[PDB]
């Protein structure tokens, strides 16, 4: 049952005519053995967004080994830059995933360490509005208390009579799932041996 | 016999004035010993497309090793991201090629495995219309039954009286060619020894 | 105390309504044991800049090992191209940092060698103006006498009653800090052993 | 003597107000021991070009090891994609250089082999016009007889009374220079031992 028709029209949202929401929370949990920070990003019901892309910054004041204090310092969280998976094809809500690896700022952050960290994730979508011919930027924010450790996003997408429908009342909904409380670094150590 | 004149005008489509089609099917076959998924993408007879680029997504529901079910999950099929061969110079139909390697989702997919897979390839061209000064997105789709294994695209381009002409009646046409029925992974294994 | 609200509005510049300055000087100094060339770049008080990015060129006449003289030759100074840290989220002044490594043109340049070099750094920001829907380019320049060796930028950002304020009278201000007078290459050599 | 003023205005073309030409020929010759294909690209006297970038394609019909004939097949010639040196700061004519290495299509092409090759280089600049707020594409072409082996571009840039002037009558001019007649591959072989 096709997601996209041969002519490029999408079988989503029966009877559409082709403000953008981010999930209120972010989740952390395992996917294929890798620990992932994930948040959700909705489509615009009534228009495509050409050249869509997602990026995320980490706002976190820091001190260099030489004592320079950098308030609200920015660093770029990896959400598919290298493989071009940041280039979105937004035609229904997507879970964006940041794999927490050796280069990720969350490498050394455990379930317990987490609420003691003072940091904020800024998510930024940017694209051109299909109809409007204009460049949009949509932004949102997550702080330490809004990253739910050990959770996943409820799915929202069902197939009904040859179109795909979105239950937007589940958009922000998440559920709990068995998930180690160790930091990614620790997990790596433990696993390797 | 020049494809492009010193002043930048192209010797294609005698008497042009400078809707975009994708081939109805995709083909898989060997090119220089590498197995390739290929589809074709036409130009617009009557205008250049500045900053053209092609990308492709794989729509395929999946289950993580932790049992999270991701319906119609997206992953980015490599069509020249790294070398900038995705940056198209569209002035006649082009065969876009995805080399099926260790990173490709088709790595483990044989001729027989193929029709049993439930997946869909979304192709998306994007550029600015030379004349119209506006950002376009053109899309199309291939499902398992529309990828012809062991085929190639008929050529369409002939040189006639100092211009190059396109036989658009061959645009979607393909022909059969000797092609192993083994998956790319298998071919690799076999070859290496 | 949030930098960005859940709805994407920023808590910066109480009572704003959402010309761009570069710092007059550049500084060189250690950050986390790496030697860095840094300059500062302000926001526009009264509008966001979508798709912001920074690049920098090195203007420096040179002679090839074959005696070709290239006047005012250009080479690209690395300011976060690879990790996408050049993709700015400009909502207050940012210190842009170029880590002076083996690929950097300053690799072999010491504190003493510096004023004897005849070179110029061109910095170029580019983005779309949130409101104006138009592509802007802002440029500035640093010459040998405008790179202060052994300095850092004064911070400018303070938190006041739930908004963040910018002391623009400190924008261009810098202070001295203990910093080795050896070139990056030399430091590397010395350290490694 | 500044190339760019602190406020971002350029000291080029006294009394300007801020059609684009490519050199008629391309040259091949050594730069710092590496063999380089080079062509020249002028600025627009009377406007900046924001977000400028250069790419080049190789048009060359080919036959795969499986006998598929691909007429006027395209492949992307590397002109600074990886280091972002393709991102031009066009404010006077620039020599664009493609280093002929193991990945370059000219790797195996000698001075003698050259005129027997049937190939064409398409060069494409793209950017937004500073004033006009519009996306431009400028194109040109080089065929085998227009790549002068063993040459260099005459310089065109002189400094006069605090502005830099361009002698546009030298734009297309080139001069001969001692240059080995061996292919890049061959040179590599020879040198390594
Ligand atoms: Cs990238
Ligand atoms: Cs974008
Ligand atoms: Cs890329
Ligand atoms: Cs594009
Ligand atoms: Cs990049
Ligand atoms: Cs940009
Ligand atoms: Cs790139
Ligand atoms: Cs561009
Ligand atoms: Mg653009």
């Amino acid at each position: 049952q096709r997601y996209v028709r041969k002519d490029g029209k999408c079988n989503v949202h029966h009877g559409n005519v082709r403000t953008l929401v981010f999930s209120t929370h972010a989740v952390i949990s395992m996917r294929d053995g890798k620990l992932c920070l994930m948040f959700r990003v909705g489509d615009l019901r009534n228009s495509h967004i050409v050249e869509a892309s997602i990026r995320a910054k980490l706002i976190k004041s820091k001190q260099t080994s030489e004592g320079e204090f950098i308030p609200l310092n920015q660093t770029d969280i990896n959400v598919g830059y290298y493989t071009g998976d940041d280039r979105l094809f937004l035609v229904s809500p997507l879970i964006i995933s940041h794999e927490i690896n050796q280069q990720s700022p969350f490498w050394e952050i455990s379930k317990a360490q987490l609420p003691k960290e003072e940091l904020e994730i800024v998510v930024i979508l940017e694209g051109m509005v299909e109809a409007t011919g204009m460049t949009c930027q949509a932004r949102s924010s997550y702080i330490t208390s809004e990253i739910l450790w050990g959770y996943r996003f409820t799915p929202v997408l069902t197939l009904e009579d040859g179109f795909y429908e979105v239950d937007y009342n589940s958009f922000h909904e998440t559920y709990e799932t068995s998930t180690p409380s160790l930091s990614a670094k620790e997990l790596a150590e433990l696993a390797n041996r």
